[PDB]
């Protein structure tokens, strides 16, 4: 994929929900029209989703010290990648996942 | 140990070595001093060791990154921990062991 990710031919099959419609009370006498009157509804719950990764471990003879990615060790208003005074989250930068080397 | 380390009552034992004195050649009548004309000599060698660690593996439910060892990131004359044009190994700068966090 362009935008970077793992191009699959079958991906994870796309969940689709719904709430269930259920009519307002019909009119006493039959009518062909469809039932245009429905209960305002809405549905909540929990959601769950586990998934199992393959490492490739890294194995290296490089003498010197890699690259990592690391906090800043510097005093700060408030910790990064955690809930500011008010509860909101923030995340205050990308980070991408190439830190370590190979021999080209 | 007050300069840090492990104190051990029974460390790893000293391992003494020495070249064998060899006499030059002691005069053809008796005498009763000791011999006190050598060989001048020296021995060189490979020396090995191996030692097993048994480590602790971090465990921690922490939600935001930690701060870890990462080398300069930016340009400079020479590589940190490798060797100068004139062949001169150098370690830029002492590095401790604690950059990982517990709770106290």
């Amino acid at each position: 994929p362009l935008m970077g990710g793992f191009g699959l031919k079958h991906p994870p099959p796309q969940i689709l929900i719904k709430n269930t419609p259920v009519p307002a009370d019909p009119p006493t006498t039959f009518s062909q029209a469809k039932l245009a009157s429905f209960i305002t509804q809405y549905s909540t719950g929990q959601v769950s989703v586990e998934i199992e990764w393959e490492l490739q471990k890294e194995n290296s003879k490089r003498w010197n010290p890699e690259i990592q990615y690391t906090s800043n060790y510097y005093k700060s208003t408030n910790v990064d990648f955690a809930v500011n005074t008010d509860g909101t989250y923030s995340e205050p930068r990308p980070i991408g996942t190439r830190y370590l080397t190979r021999n080209l």
